[PDB]
């Protein structure tokens, strides 16, 4: 069984690339892929490093997308082994970035190496889009690489984002899309006054109550074959001066939508306003959208990934759009078809982050199988 | 006169529970005209039971020397603890609530005594240094001491400010009870993108919240308005807008009439929460029961003294907050409250009409003349 993937993963994890620091990870990757005909293009913005590695000049273009940065280790004393010294233990590889997502990068690199050796005259092109800021605000990250590629008409046919997607076993889940995120900051206005003279006041908690119930019980959409129903959740609610004999003058409420393709920004906003207004609520409602939903329908790419996983892992992969989001929300604008595929996301951002040792050669073989099915 | 003795009381920075020898002042000025003094100090608080005479009927003026804070003193046109007569108004903390009322009654006792040294009954003063605060060592313990030796009262006039526009336009003959609740709704914290792995306490509470705000508790009666339910505070969240909170805190209060009971309201709230499947802790606290003095002798003499003195008809009421009468009523056959306009209590630049002081004192006098 191939051990190149594991060795490279350890090498990447050894570098403490906390966001947005890259610690020469992209330099490492460039120099290695240069050995098999990948040309490198640095696209640095601000303090963020990005790189666009590519072998070939013709379509179909297959792209692996990922990030080299990792989230902070947290309390280093709670770690059973140092987060930046990868260790094998109980059939698992422990280290920050072991699951999210340096292992995926290592697996794809070795997949290119084995694939190119078997098919030197493969059709199309293979590319890697690597950023040093995915976990942060990512203003200088993938979004600007995409803008540059879009502007010069360098489009992708198939993209695989190496984010960890597995629930339990490697390959049990593929992401063919994600929800958008629409946050709202609501300030309901009333009129402060002594609690014993309610008629000389307006309790914002009372006025908002009927609207609050309607919002929490609202069915926004029924989802579809790819998405669960659009989800509404209240994160914070705050009103009162601390005094138990005072009616507050205002009430603050912070809520959020994780919405599918069956809903839009405007549709959700107007409905939320209509609910508030028809209950006679007075308020300042301010809005914020951190991401839009994207989707790749079942097709050639999802079928190919599912087939590669069936051959390598021996299990039936399911499609999904649940969870948070990814840089796929930017890349989809230039990628005809895009999926996310990686190891288990159970330990991401947590202490003692890890991945199964046996899952590493498997993931690399899955990537290689996808390349073979698309380019050979 | 009352103007001066008032001004003398307001000059003291007697913020709760500090008395600043206000009770020593009153004990001194009244010992001259037969009032024997008795100090009942408990913990932080200072109380005094001044009394003249030893036979019924016992007329008792109840009040407090302490006052709420002044706030940013850089906002007062004239400093709160240096009285000032401006624009036909006394400016100072305690002017309305309630040192003026205390000054008025003291002088009223002096003038009345000077006219009727041979009056029947007994005049008494129940004064505390903690009414604005938690009042755990205040009037309630003095009443407890009096009740423990059967020293009871026939008429009680609590000098709290009652007037709406002009002095004597309203008097309080009762107050609602106060029942407060501290609710902590339990959920399960989690990332907002995985709602099925969490329980949002704001969502589980929502149906109970609405039903509580819509509930008709009672219809009141000829003396009280309907029982009132209100939320004072609601707080839940960690600050993160991508997190479902693990718990939700809600503080609410009842101002209830005799039409409802403490136990009754508690049970109804629990039933509403339980039938909506809300999981919660709920801490109760009752700072006072409802009480009522029905229209009659003591209210009649008040409207009479006010009609003669002010020239306006006084209406009886039970609205607003509560007073230490919720303790004293247990010992006083008839109890009312009567004082200046409460339009400016607990506020920056507290004040009172200059003309109402001699008037209010004359009313306390008038009431003293008609009972004793
Ligand atoms: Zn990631
Ligand atoms: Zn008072
Ligand atoms: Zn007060």
């Amino acid at each position: 069984t191939e051990t190149q993937s594991l060795e490279l993963a350890k090498e990447l994890i050894s570098r403490p690339s906390v966001t947005p620091d890259d610690r020469d990870c992209q330099k490492l990757l460039a120099e290695r892929l240069h050995k098999i005909g990948f040309a490198a293009e640095e696209l640095h913005f601000g303090d963020t490093k990005n790189i666009w590695l590519r072998r070939g000049t013709k379509a179909p273009v297959v792209c692996f997308a990922g990030h080299t940065d990792v989230v902070p280790t947290g309390p280093v004393e709670k770690w059973d082994s140092p987060p930046f010294e990868p260790a094998e233990r109980d059939g698992r590889l422990y280290g920050r970035g072991a699951a999210d997502m340096k292992t995926s990068i290592a697996c794809f690199v070795t997949a290119c190496e084995r694939f190119v050796a078997k098919h030197p005259n493969h059709q199309g092109s293979i590319a890697l889009l690597i950023t040093s800021d995915e976990e942060g605000d990512a203003l200088d990250g993938t979004t600007k690489v995409v803008d540059v590629l879009k502007a010069r008409d360098e489009l992708i046919d198939y993209c695989i984002v190496g984010e960890p997607t597995a629930v339990d076993k490697l390959g049990d889940m593929i992401k063919n899309g994600r929800r958008g995120s629409l946050s709202g900051n609501l300030t309901v206005k009333g009129k402060q006054g002594h609690i014993a003279y309610p008629h000389l006041a307006i309790n914002p908690v009372h006025t908002f109550a009927p609207a609050l119930l309607e919002l929490t019980q609202e069915v926004w959409d029924e989802g579809n074959e790819y998405f669960p129903p659009t989800s509404f959740q209240i994160s914070n609610i705050n009103g009162g001066t601390g005094a138990t004999n005072v009616i507050p003058g205002e009430l603050n409420v912070k809520f959020n939508f994780r919405f599918s393709t069956e809903s839009t920004e405007a549709g959700l906003k107007q409905r939320v306003h209509a609910i508030l207004d028809k209950h006679g609520v007075q308020y300042d409602l301010q809005w914020s959208c951190s991401g839009q939903p994207f989707l790749t329908q079942a097709g050639k790419l999802t079928d190919v990934a599912r087939a590669a996983i069936a051959e390598t892992c021996g299990i039936e992969a399911e499609l999904s759009t649940t969870g948070g989001t990814s840089d796929g929300r930017f890349i989809k604008a230039i990628a005809q078809e895009l999926i996310e595929l990686g190891p288990s996301n159970a330990t991401i951002h947590q202490i003692n982050e890890n991945v199964r040792l046996n899952d590493i050669p498997k993931l690399s073989a899955v990537y290689e199988g996808i390349l073979a099915r698309l380019l050979a």
